[PDB]
């Protein structure tokens, strides 16, 4: 059997998502830029604060000094540091929580593999801290999703290998770092966006020990 699940924070135990949005939607009408929409913001996820900004400024075709660049990243972080500031317990996915209390009780290791500057902070707010046996740092990581880095980093800093974890994600990325870190992926969402290939659940209520039990020896 698994002796470690590593969790990814947004779109599996909680969502982020939207505060990122919704700080670079603020950001965008300080400066005076249009069209910071959700659909502009499909091409902002996955990217780092910085390059994100440079596709908000290219909207305009606006520059800055290094110095501005610097201030308005800086300011985007602050506004999503000050929104996150509402995370609760009401905010955990349906099935997170049973399935952790669930974890711990089985003697199963519990680590996050997030690029969450703030994943401590959120589980804190969310009162998770206690399931978790570690958080991978991802400013100690050489290189994101789909990299394997920060997996490999979640299953080591319980005391596993990969090969006897398995990883919960909703992203491509995400998915293609589970692989390649060798753990068992169990996505959250559609085999449209996920792959034929791996076992997907319509959402995280499906996400239940015994489920995980199943795949695990299914293969
Ligand atoms: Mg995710």
């Amino acid at each position: 059997m698994f002796k470690a699940v590593l969790f990814d924070l947004d779109g599996v135990i909680t969502d982020t998502a939207e505060y990122h949005f919704r700080a670079w939607k603020a950001l965008a009408e300080e400066i005076g830029i249009n069209g910071v929409d959700r659909q502009f913001n499909e091409q902002l996820k996955g990217v780092s604060r910085e390059d994100s900004l440079q596709k908000i400024l290219d909207l305009a075709d606006k520059k800055v000094s290094a110095e501005e660049f610097k201030e308005l990243a800086k300011r985007k972080n602050d506004n999503y540091v000050k929104m996150i500031q509402d995370v609760s317990p009401a905010d955990v996915y349906p099935g997170i929580l049973q399935l952790l209390k669930d974890l711990r009780s089985n003697k199963i290791k519990i680590a996050l593999a997030s690029a969450s500057k703030n994943g401590p902070f959120l589980l804190e707010r969310m009162n998770l801290t206690g399931y978790f046996d570690a958080i991978a740092d991802p400013a100690e990581v050489a290189a994101s999703k789909p990299a394997p880095d920060i997996f490999i980093a979640a299953a080591h800093a319980v005391g596993v290998a990969p090969s006897e974890s398995i990883g919960l994600e909703d992203s491509q990325a995400g998915i293609q770092a589970i692989k390649d870190s060798g753990a068992l992926p169990i996505g959250v969402g559609r085999p449209e966006d996920l792959g034929d290939d791996i076992v997907i659940v319509p959402d995280t209520s499906h996400y239940t020990l015994e489920f995980l039990k199943e795949v695990w020896l299914q293969k």
